[PDB]
């Protein structure tokens, strides 16, 4: 049992009641209730977004 | 058992009530209500983008 | 067992209630239930994208 | 059991209530109701869209 | 049973009542009950982004 | 056991998913599922209105 | 046991998913589900209204 | 037991998921669930009304 | 046991998910969930009234 | 046991989630639960009203 893994995760005007965003995450639900309303409303963001990557990932053996 | 992956993610304007972003993950539900009413109303975002990649990934042996 | 891929993922302007976006996602429902109302109302997004990537994936054995 | 696979997913515009963006996804359902309304109406995204790739995928050996 | 990984996670403008942002992140739920109203109203951020980055991952052996 | 009764019932723009208009009505329910959606959009009905009654109910012994 | 009623019911602009609009109505759910959205959306109705009643009830002996 | 009553019930802009507008009205409910969204919208109605009523009630022995 | 009441109820711009307006009403509820949302949006109704009556009861003997 | 009143209700606006608007009504209530959101909004009604009575009630002997 081994890991080594180049995870690379990115996430721009992300909306999710419910998520998992790393690994082996559990979410165990048992005779709940939720609910949503009215959310995010009237929003202006990321006018403008500029990036600069050499390179996402790399490997060398 | 070995996990060795140059993953790369990227969600822009994503929406989902429910998701998995990350090996593994497990999400159970028992006897549960889940609901969404309205989320994300008169939004304006990402008006211009730009990205400077060199290259996502690479494997050299 | 062995895994080693060059996974890249991308997703602009993306609408999903129920997702997996990573491997070995498991989402099990028992006598649950969910509901979407309004999402994503009035939207203006991405008004102009530009990307410069060199290539996105490469193996050299 | 050995997988390395060179493996380039994109998605603009997308839509679906229930989806796997991975490999060994499993999305298991039981005596569930799911349902969608009035989602993502009144859009205006992705007005010009510029992409520079090199080359998708490359292998050497 | 080992763990090494180069794991990146960038989350911005991120909505969810519910996540799980780090490995082996449990969250059981029995009976209860959550709501969200009206959150995140008339908001205006991100109005510009730079960044610069070398390259987000490496490895050399 | 007698009834005799001067009963009058008017309903103008009237919506009900389920009701009762007469005496002694019954409406068992078990393990059922009801739903409306959507119903009754864009109407104009009703403009102009004129009745002319002597009266409604008498009762002379 | 006797009922010798002047009953008048009027009902303009009525909206009711459950209701009972007569004497004696019986109403009985048992693990039943109801639901109701999105309903009587863009409505004009009773723009005037003209009414000439000599009177609604009367009791003479 | 005898009844004999002079009942004038008038309604306008009436709004009640559940109601009872008759006597003897009975509404039994058991693991029952009941919902309402959105109901009733951009509605104008009753511009103008105009009623003659000689009287509403009367007794005379 | 007797009843003979000159009763009159008049409701103008009334909102209300559970009501009783009758007599010997009942509503009984066990282990029941119910709830309104984004009700009666929007509206304008009863914009000019002219009521004329004589006079509401009365009792000759 | 008697009862001859002269009852009159005028009820103008009115929101109420949980009323009695008549004798003897009866509202049992066992480990329910009710709730009411974002109800009666952008409301304009009863701009101007004109009402004419003679009188009310009476009582002649």
């Amino acid at each position: 049992e081994v890991s080594a893994d180049q995870v690379a995760t990115v996430m721009w005007d992300y909306f999710s009641q419910l998520s998992n965003n790393a690994k082996e995450a559990v979410e165990h639900l048992q005779k709940s209730e939720l609910t949503q309303q009215l959310n995010a409303l009237f929003q202006d963001k990321l006018g403008e977004v500029n990036t600069y990557a050499g390179d996402l990932q790399k490997k060398l053996v």
